């Protein structure tokens, strides 16, 4: 069974890293890149960017532990912790070279330690629409003039007794298009039809309970990257953020310079949070102009 | 049917104001003290304190509109439209003489264009628990190092799409002991009973509704309250706050002292939000004092 349909050319498989078994979508020939989606969605983010990326690369794709078609982690959902499952994933196909790496949400938080820790082995970077946790998260606000702000889902997501699981169970498809519109500048990208795809997935009980355990392992993240990130990125890095309604704009950039010594980033006009799907064309030719330099 | 037990001496009654029927419980003699709840909670919040004033004031708590056993204003959510109703009722029942008024949470919202339009209307004033609706509302952190902040709900509450009466309805019971609890530093206060009493009443569909569109015009009585503010209180007031977890601390009289030139705060050690639950005795006595001058 696919929850989403494979790419033609492409192979959805399964591969067993410590104790779990992490499915992904492969494709491709050469140099590896591996692309990892954020809240919300699964590898399938991806898949009009993979097509023409494994014109020159290998890719792999990957749902992140307890979500899509992934079994949820064996150690913790901290950054550090899942980090080595998606390392480890990554050298198992390139053992014996760098690769390049894609990270759009919570698949930054779930990346970054694997990065600095493991320095040599990643050649290029993308990282798209969202912060990576320090302490800067704790100056976002909880409301704005505007209505309701960026992040105060955190807290929600984070909160004690199960409260997002709780309320959020039998009401996930409704929910998830609120979150994910609500996010949005080209809301109109998500047709029924995808949204019915997406919350199917995440209304897996493991799948929701895994969603929010990522938030929940926020502050552990945060409390991890403080020493992690003594050392700065060598490597080359790209930043995507959607300039418009719901997307994350100059602070991106601003935040990765403090974590990387040659960085590159771009905004997005009239996009949001979304990048791939609300502005497939501009963040495609982005990325794969970053990554084939 | 009352859905909370009305002290011996007390009525509840009902009286239309602008075409809205508004509910209240009323007793004692002499100058009228007007106490107006919060979100959450109705007038039986006041219910200990009540009894106690009485001795020296007529007492009158109100359901705010839409909340408890009071109708939906006919015209709209924002504070200096709710603040309409309120002062008009107060007047049908002081209309030669100044009253007072002692309001917790988004009472404050629903009271404080009332107050500073009408000064002379108003003897003493007292406060607690709950900013002012001004820009100080858009510094609050989404997210804290230690877990789910004191005001994301904010922009839960304020989500289109009913967001919040969608997730709750079936789950009202649940969610209100949570939200209490998490604001609460005395949480054994609040019994099974109480929170079902609670549960009941804004479970009402139309109370359900009514409570989220006090923070849906939340923005609206923000730039209500900037044309408002040019003009300074007169009149001797009070803030209270509670000095443990889910309390405003310090807060509370700070930005009361931009609004008012005669101001005495207190912060309640111990004590989180529901001060009159969670610590009645001494909030009880300050307010009597404080009234009592």
């Amino acid at each position: 069974a696919e929850e989403f349909p494979v790419p033609n050319g492409f192979e959805s498989a399964y591969r067993e890293v410590d104790g779990v078994k992490l499915h992904y979508v492969k494709g491709g020939q050469g140099p590896l890149v591996m692309l990892v989606h954020g809240f919300g969605q699964t590898w399938y983010e991806w898949h009009q960017l993979m097509p023409e990326l494994a014109k020159r690369f290998t890719v792999i794709a990957p749902d992140l532990p307890g979500l899509g078609q992934s079994e949820p982690p064996k150690t913790g959902y901290s950054g550090e912790q899942v980090a080595v499952y998606l390392h480890k994933l990554a050298r198992q196909f390139s053992p014996d070279r760098p690769f390049d790496l894609v990270a759009h949400d919570i698949g930054i938080w779930n990346t970054y330690p694997m990065v600095v820790k493991n320095q040599a082995d990643i050649a290029r970077l993308v990282y798209m629409e969202a912060p990576i946790p320090d302490a800067r998260i704790y100056r976002f606000p909880a409301f704005t003039a505007q209505g309701e702000s960026l992040v105060w889902a955190f807290s929600f997501f984070a909160a004690d007794d199960r409260l997002a699981e709780t309320l959020i169970a039998g009401k996930e498809r409704f929910f998830l298009e609120h979150f994910i519109k609500s996010h949005a500048s080209n809301t109109e990208v998500f047709s029924e039809r995808l949204l019915d795809l997406y919350a199917r997935s995440y209304a897996k009980p493991h799948s929701l309970n895994a969603s929010f355990e990522y938030y929940r392992a926020l502050n552990e993240s945060v409390r991890q990257n403080a020493e992690l990130a003594k050392t700065r990125l060598q490597m080359p890095t790209m930043t995507l953020a959607g300039g418009g309604h719901g997307g994350m704009g100059t602070f991106q950039l601003e935040q990765m310079k403090a974590y990387a010594e040659d960085v590159e980033g771009h905004v997005l006009p009239g996009c949001g949070h979304w990048l791939p799907e609300e502005c497939a064309a501009p963040m495609n030719r982005l990325v794969i102009d970053f990554l084939s330099r």
